[PDB]
Order: C-alpha cells, then sequence, then structure tokens
C-alpha cells in the first residue's frame, strides 16, 4: 500500500535511532499512516510531538531494498 516515498520515510525513522517525533501538520500524516499500515507505531503521543517508534513490519521495510 505505501510508496517508495514512504521507505524512505520510514527507513528515516531507523537512521534517527528508531524513534521519529513529528510535530504534527501534513508531515505526521504519512507517519500515523504507517502506523495504520503496522509500519510505525504511535506511542507517546504529545501536542509538541509526537513519537513513532518502528515495528518488526517497520524493520522489515527497511530491510526491503
Amino acid at each position: 500500500m505505501a510508496t517508495a516515498d514512504d521507505f524512505k520515510l520510514i527507513r528515516d525513522i531507523h537512521s534517527t535511532g528508531g524513534r521519529r517525533q513529528v510535530f504534527g501538520s501534513r508531515e505526521q500524516k504519512p507517519f500515523e499512516d504507517l502506523v495504520d499500515l503496522g509500519w510505525l507505531k504511535r506511542s507517546s503521543v504529545d501536542s509538541r510531538a509526537t513519537h513513532y517508534q518502528i515495528t518488526e513490519r517497520g524493520t522489515s521495510a527497511a530491510l526491503r531494498s
């Protein structure tokens, strides 16, 4: 369901340490969409920046090349 551009995004999560916090707005949409896909998981949902963490799918998506 995700595009190659999303693969670039999900791999970035790993390059940032495994967690990726995004403030919000349209930028956060693909992140939560990956949550819907099961690649990301939003645990600490703060009004500052929502913290997304990699799942096993998100890890497999990073290994996907």
